[PDB]
């Protein structure tokens, strides 16, 4: 006779319909268990606020007509069939927004109670909210609902392959080498309704995932750690001096260059930018106005009692005469050295909440990274 | 006997024609109701005029002949139909660009006097005026509109589903952290006619949706108010020092190089320009005013008759080695009459300049301020 | 009895094919009447040298089995038709350089005559030769042919719909807030030969459009002649003090600078360069030869007359009190050896004033003259 | 009589299935001998760990039905069948990450005892855990996983065309014009189990490769070693040197010069950063350091005994009117005369910056010098 | 009578397969004559080592079924026919990388005895062995390898439709206005045999183009020699003044700004760079030595070898009362470089040092400018 293989195949497929879901009783639903296995977090745009991912679907469903005898079939009980001539669940994301480029897997696996087995990859692409402003140490909670476009509650009921605890402790495949760490993948079943009579299924996977900040860290904070303490040592040269001059200009270029390019590698997003910007943008604003007050001093010293009181507050007869200029020094410097002294003083005064910016920039830091450590 | 699902699907869908409209009376229409739910606002990009959303699509219609009796089936009323076996309308935006990336949404539900439903989302891509002028703070009415690329309004008429409030209102899927924000969605219903014969219904989602400025704002404008801040500081650098005029070129090729990125960075407009923009070159010209006017008085230094009929018309508008070395030591302060001839001049417009650029700020400040309170009323 | 309409489509869709020709007599072509409109304009690539537009391609024909009587299907004259299930031609354009993602457009109509009518949108991305010399007032000659890739014109002539007068005067829908305007669509039918004994036809487009210049020419020219303006009162300072030199070598940095977003802003064809950058590069090298010449007369200051007879064949056309006042009149006269280079440099530095100026009022008319080309069409 | 090309066909395709795996006896597998050849290195995302490839992928395997006698068929023994007309395994890469744009190759040889021979491109996308440590000089080992995504071991037993050492010799096809070399790729056999009831067959291809270093290494070793040079030439300056102070700052703006192009130049996965960016960031650490030691220094010459006595113990472990005026003069020297011993602490310590700094730049030097024998050694 | 154009493909296309090469011996092959026209070039990824362009390809072979007698059918030779009813070749390209995007053309044309036309535009990337050392002039001879995947020589022998020197000569419908300049297009065929009884027939088209580099020029080397040049006269100066360190200065944020253009605009490669940027990288490290020099001759300038310095110079020429003591002081005061003297001469002999190789760096660079200028004009 025939292989039973082929004739198994003849029996069953013959008289289908794939747009029919594969039911006797319409009153009833089918139920469709999944399962989601991580694999990559592949890209994280911040501005689009956008994620995309890749990972192993499961899906489990049975259909009454695809059900047989086995001892007829040669003791016959696990089959291959294409699954593009059977029905299949819509079964589809609301996060999502664009077609992940995915493999299609032409074959499923049919038992011989109508159970069903569609294993496949999945690309996708999901619209997340993400907390940009602990930049480096930012922790995500993006969700990757599941439910059916179309279909309600009658007729298909989400559930679970397995349980919630053996998803979240599930990380045999993810790959841990890219910027991002996974957490855990934790499930949720809800049930949702547009309106009476229009309940639908749903389930949701609140997925985790966890920055490492090793490359951004050591590439552009602790260059704002060297500059901030070369400024401070600027503010450490004595007051009005041409040298602490090119020493504040030559940090301003820096500084320049440091933002410009730093902007483009600091993704900001609607919140505004993140903190270790902000740190940024005003040590910057301390060096340049302690550059104009060291400009204006010594544009002063080239030959008043009101901010001076705020400050205060705030807490032979030929050789006579080229002895009288070797005295214009003193003659002059009694004005020249009041007005140092008060330009000095403001000098410390930068230097001082210059030193409170860089401890808060450190504070922030350490709390940052024991939030992260929340692991 | 057999299942009454399987039964009804070989009744409905044999002897059944996908191609043809599904109507018995040619002479009727068939209407289309739809309805339209913004999820999220994808990308604007300002350069080509071009937007990108992604939307939840409904739509119902009717069919004469995917009809039954539910008596005869077991009671049942609705059932879902794959969309590749019926007929389905040719409805299409018009002002599409290129084709948005979509899933497929295999099937749909029928009920058993003919109704169809077809849900699905729509990955859109549509041009739009958009007025790039009032930048960071701007409000876009876009458009979305919806009909037959071929069929006449007497073989199909677009149709609401809802009441246009509801749909206005309609903000229960959205997302915010996103870089724009939806302001509504106003449903308009209109006829086009490209000529007689050709009469057309349409509709006309009027998508509005307003900017976020933070991540502009706090990047790029005080930057732009840091180069102001050391331009007025190298306004207040020494007219004779030509450390002031090295310093006043680095921040020119600094205004230079930040127009530069500003063209590299933001989506420059093709049309009219931002207001910012021009406040910045502004100052640019002050910048390189102040300069040429200091290196002019500091080669001065080193017409009279010009200067004081010049003020004059200002002022109509404001309506015995040992005696050598003494010498020599006056000698040290012997240019300035020349020197003072022009130091005055010198120092008014160093002020001057100073005064007109706080000035310039004033109005950046003001304007920000008005396009601040326009944002916020819409 | 049933409705007419799918009676109708059993009627001709039955016995169809879709392969052949739809002709009875094989040596008459098949006339194909169309019409373009320009929904807008999306994008130009001056580097890779394409052009990417959107129109509401419009396309007329016949068939001579979709032909019925009326009165036997209650008097209906037209339908729709799904238009995979008839002979469609291979219309194609030969600028083509990549496959458009356009939608599709399922249905047609047809008339009880044989008329067939297949609105749809296309969206296009053909190669077009650009002139970039006059960048910031361009303006375009680009095409767009229509054709079949296979068949002859012995079995597809190409024909227009309306008269090319209500085409090039057709801007009813277009997108007018992009940079590029459009100012008329010209066509122009030709037949066409690979070789003789295969005609071909062909029916052209020619898509003319213009560049909005204005923030380009905010972005561009106002910084250029601010550069230009700073290095001319410069230029007015004295030739031995450095400072002058530090002026230029610093204004010269702001040249290459903008130089620079030029390469950049500009990532024109590299067949041929605008003239922006042109005298703009010229500019730098006047600035560069007053730096040389400054340098040179610098060093020549301190400590001959081959060089002036050359500028001229051109102009053709108590010991210790004593010891006190000679440090006072040396620390003075030390400028002796300096007039004697002074004299010369001053004219050194007058004449490339002179050049340089020269130059800045060729570049701004020239900028008057392309305004005005730009204008006049 | 009809063809043989023709009636073999006809006979074959008719009553012939694709959803059916090609067995007689189900209990039995169906093995496929496959065969790999990396024709190009294409791209290297270092910072989203991503290869990109292209490789003749040749499949075999075989079919119970199709099969024939050649006599009758005019003694054809081989046929052309197309690839959609007949069964295909699912075999695929664990490691995709997108799908990789391959011509279906339609046609497909087939033997007249079951055997079938599909050759055809595989663009593909893969993820590779990359090491940039030895950012220079960087070596990889990316696996190309081949298995069936769906069938088991029980159905589809995966095995090789030929031995695993000729395929390691293998590169006849190769575009050594790549940034990235060929040293091998070696194959290995596994069978895989999720649990129990999955046992899945796999086969690996440790796809190795290099870096062509030479671009990399002048673009940023050459300027490390100017900038150090001047490090070296910067402390070899004597003390109370505002020609000291200023050489270091010049020093400082090159150093945040490379510094950024060192950022930008180079991505990275943000697992671990490269030694380079190290001896960067501690050699410009060494520099502003003793920068604050010359300022310090500066502030002592011109006008603390607990750091001297600290200092030896450190050293120990180390091992008339006329008159007048001529004094207006010598203010000029006394001026100079003014000094300070803390000085030759100052400079005492500045020997601890020679070998501090040597030391640096050696570890460098002695580290690059064994990334390169390291990759010769490859 | 029915049309018949009708019963033609009624006739045909019944009892006709896709997959059966359309022959009666199965022992012969299919031959296939091909042709290959150049539309455009559009983009070269000296980077990725890539190129992508766009072609008129064609076919020409011979069904054994799809025959007529013209008579019975109103004396009709030819006939259109969908492409995707009918046996086709596999042929395709080996230097091929992705697939490019290219419209479909569904119909072919077919003749009373046999032949099939196929007509379609090509949209091509392939990989080819860029040499970017002469970037700026610069001419790459690149491949296009036309094969079956599958079949052999015995079932798919590939030959060619016009003669090599008319596909040579056939450069109408390219357009001259890109960047790159075409020069030719030379065909070779070849059999190909990797391994034995697999005689996989073959046929390649060496695309021969050039790089217009008149743009290249204004943007980069003119410039290029400018910095150069600056830097000449600034090495003109001598070590005393530090307005020369300033100026070198300057000139070094020039470079400076170049490096980010260098990334942007001359395509870097990892396999290999332009001599252009090694002439630049000269004159770069030339400007921060003298840069060294000069600091170090600024140090020499400060009161503290010198017969090692005259060992040196050696080498080189081998190589070529108050007011009694006031004014005692003016003296000292105007000649306090009395040592630093000996030392500012062996600076500005140094200053001139560095300006001989640093020019004989510039007239190499302008004349290997030159060279490639002449090979480019010579091909």
């Amino acid at each position: 006779t025939q292989p039973a293989l082929l004739r198994l195949s003849d029996h069953l497929l013959a008289n289908y319909k794939k747009g029919v879901r594969p039911v006797r009783d319409w009153r009833k639903p089918t139920t469709v268990s999944i399962d989601v296995i991580m694999y990559a977090i592949l890209n994280v745009d911040e501005k689009n606020q956008v994620l995309t991912t890749y990972i192993w679907y499961r899906q489990y469903w049975t259909d009454e007509f695809l059900q047989w005898t086995p001892e007829d079939f040669d003791n016959v009980t696990k089959l291959s069939i294409p699954t593009d001539s059977i029905w299949v669940p819509d079964i589809l994301i609301n996060e999502f927004v664009d077609v992940g480029k995915s493999p299609n897997i032409p074959y499923v696996y049919v038992h011989h109670r109508g159970e069903v087995q569609n294993y496949k990859p999945l690309q996708l692409v999901t619209a997340c909210s993400l907390d940009i402003y602990n930049f480096p140490f930012d922790v995500q909670n993006c969700s990757l609902t599941f439910t059916s476009w179309l279909h309600t509650i009658q007729d298909i009921n989400i559930t679970l392959w397995r349980s919630p605890e053996e998803v979240r402790s599930d990380k045999s495949i993810f790959i841990n080498q890219g910027e991002w760490e996974l957490l855990e993948v934790f499930p949720q079943f809800k049930e949702f309704s547009i309106d009476i009579s229009n309940s639908y299924a749903e389930m949701k996977f609140y997925v985790i995932i966890r920055r490492r900040p090793l490359f951004y860290a050591v590439s552009l904070l602790l260059p704002s750690i060297f500059l901030m303490v070369v400024d401070i040592v600027g503010f450490c040269l004595p007051p009005d001096s041409g040298e602490r001059v090119s020493f504040k200009i030559t940090l301003l270029l820096g500084y320049s260059v440091f933002l410009i390019i730093v902007s483009d590698t600091l993704p900001a997003t609607a919140i505004g930018t993140p903190l270790i910007g902000v740190y940024f943008v005003v040590c910057m604003a301390l060096l340049v106005i302690s550059l104009a007050e060291t400009i204006f001093i010594v544009r002063l010293v080239h030959k008043v009692p009101d901010w001076l009181r705020h400050l205060v507050l705030d807490r032979l007869q030929e050789l006579s005469s080229i002895r009288h200029f070797l005295e214009k020094r003193d003659e002059m410097r009694e004005v020249a050295r009041d007005w140092l002294r008060v330009g000095y003083v403001l000098d410390r005064l930068l230097f001082r909440i210059y030193l409170l910016a860089v401890l808060a920039y450190s504070i922030t830091l350490v709390t940052l990274w024991s939030i992260w450590h929340s692991s």
